[PDB]
C-alpha cells in the first residue's frame, strides 16, 4: 500500500499549479488527479514527507508541468515578461542505481528546447576538471546541437542529507542558489519574446546504459511562484 503525495498539506501549493507526465510527455494526469490522490510506484509519499519519483528507460519521465493555478491550462511565460519567475525545492537525491548516468530534476522548458535543465550527473568533464556524482546545471544559449550551445557547470557534489534549490528568472537573466549559497546573471536573453516557458521537476532518465535501471528522486519541498 503506497501513500499519495496529496494525503498530506507539504505539496498541496504545487499540485494545484502542476500536472504529471509519466512515463513519457504525451501521457499526463492533471492537477484535479493530483489533488485528487493519484498515487502509484512512479509518484508516491516516501516515509511519510517525500514526494518521491522512479522512472526507468530512455528518456522517459516522471515529472510535474507547471501549470496556471486553481484548475486552469497549461502556462507559458518569459524570460523578458517583466515578472520574476522562481522555482523553489529540497531534494534527497539517493544513489543512482547502476545503468542510471543523468537524471534531470528540475528545469525550465518552452516550446522551442529547455532553457535550463538542473541535473544529477554520475561522471562528467567540465573545463578541464573531473566531477563524480553531482549536480550540474545546462544552459542553453542557442538552438544548435555543439557545445558552443550550452554553459554548464558544475553546482554541488551529492549529499547525503536534502539540498535545497532556487531558481530566480527576472529581465533576462538567471540566478541559481544551492543550500543557500549562489552558484550560478547568466544570460538567457537569447529566449527574449519565447512566450512558452514554464518549470518542471521530477525525475526525467537522461542517456541511461540499462533500459531497466530505474531513476529516483526524492523531494521535501516544491514550490514556483510568480513575483
Ligand atoms: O557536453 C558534453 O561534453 C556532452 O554533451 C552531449 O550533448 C548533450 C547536450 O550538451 C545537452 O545536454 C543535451 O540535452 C538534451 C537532452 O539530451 C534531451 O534530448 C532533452 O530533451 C528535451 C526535449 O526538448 C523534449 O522536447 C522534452 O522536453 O524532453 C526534454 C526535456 O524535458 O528537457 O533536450 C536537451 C537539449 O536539447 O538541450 O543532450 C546532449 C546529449 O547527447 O546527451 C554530447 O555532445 C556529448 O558528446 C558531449 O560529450
Amino acid at each position: 500500500f503506497l501513500t499519495a503525495v496529496s494525503s498530506i498539506d507539504t505539496f498541496l501549493p504545487v499540485l494545484n499549479e502542476a500536472k504529471l507526465q509519466w512515463p513519457t510527455s504525451a501521457l499526463a494526469a492533471s492537477s484535479e488527479e493530483l489533488l485528487g490522490g493519484y498515487v502509484g510506484s512512479q509518484f508516491y509519499l516516501q516515509d511519510g514527507k517525500y514526494m518521491q519519483f522512479q522512472i526507468a528507460g530512455s528518456s522517459n519521465r516522471c515529472e510535474l508541468r507547471q501549470m496556471i493555478p486553481d484548475g486552469g491550462s497549461e502556462i507559458g511565460w518569459a524570460v523578458d515578461d517583466g515578472t520574476t519567475h522562481t522555482a523553489t525545492s529540497s531534494i534527497v537525491v539517493p544513489e543512482q542505481v547502476d545503468g542510471v548516468e543523468e537524471v534531470t530534476i528540475m528545469q525550465i522548458n518552452s516550446g522551442e528546447a529547455p532553457q535550463l535543465r538542473i541535473s544529477w550527473i554520475r561522471s562528467k568533464s567540465l573545463d578541464g576538471v573531473a566531477y563524480e556524482d553531482f549536480i550540474m546545471s545546462t544552459v542553453r544559449i542557442g538552438t544548435g546541437d555543439s557545445s558552443d550551445n550550452f554553459v554548464k557547470t558544475h553546482l554541488a557534489d551529492r549529499t547525503a542529507g536534502a539540498m535545497s534549490f532556487q531558481i530566480d528568472v527576472k529581465d533576462s537573466k538567471l540566478t541559481i542558489t544551492v543550500n543557500g549559497n549562489v552558484v550560478v546573471g547568466q544570460d538567457l536573453s537569447f529566449w527574449d519574446g519565447t512566450d512558452s516557458c514554464y518549470f518542471k521537476a521530477g525525475a526525467y532518465n537522461n542517456n541511461p546504459t540499462s533500459e531497466s535501471a530505474t531513476a529516483r528522486i526524492k523531494f521535501a519541498a516544491l514550490a514556483w511562484v510568480d513575483h
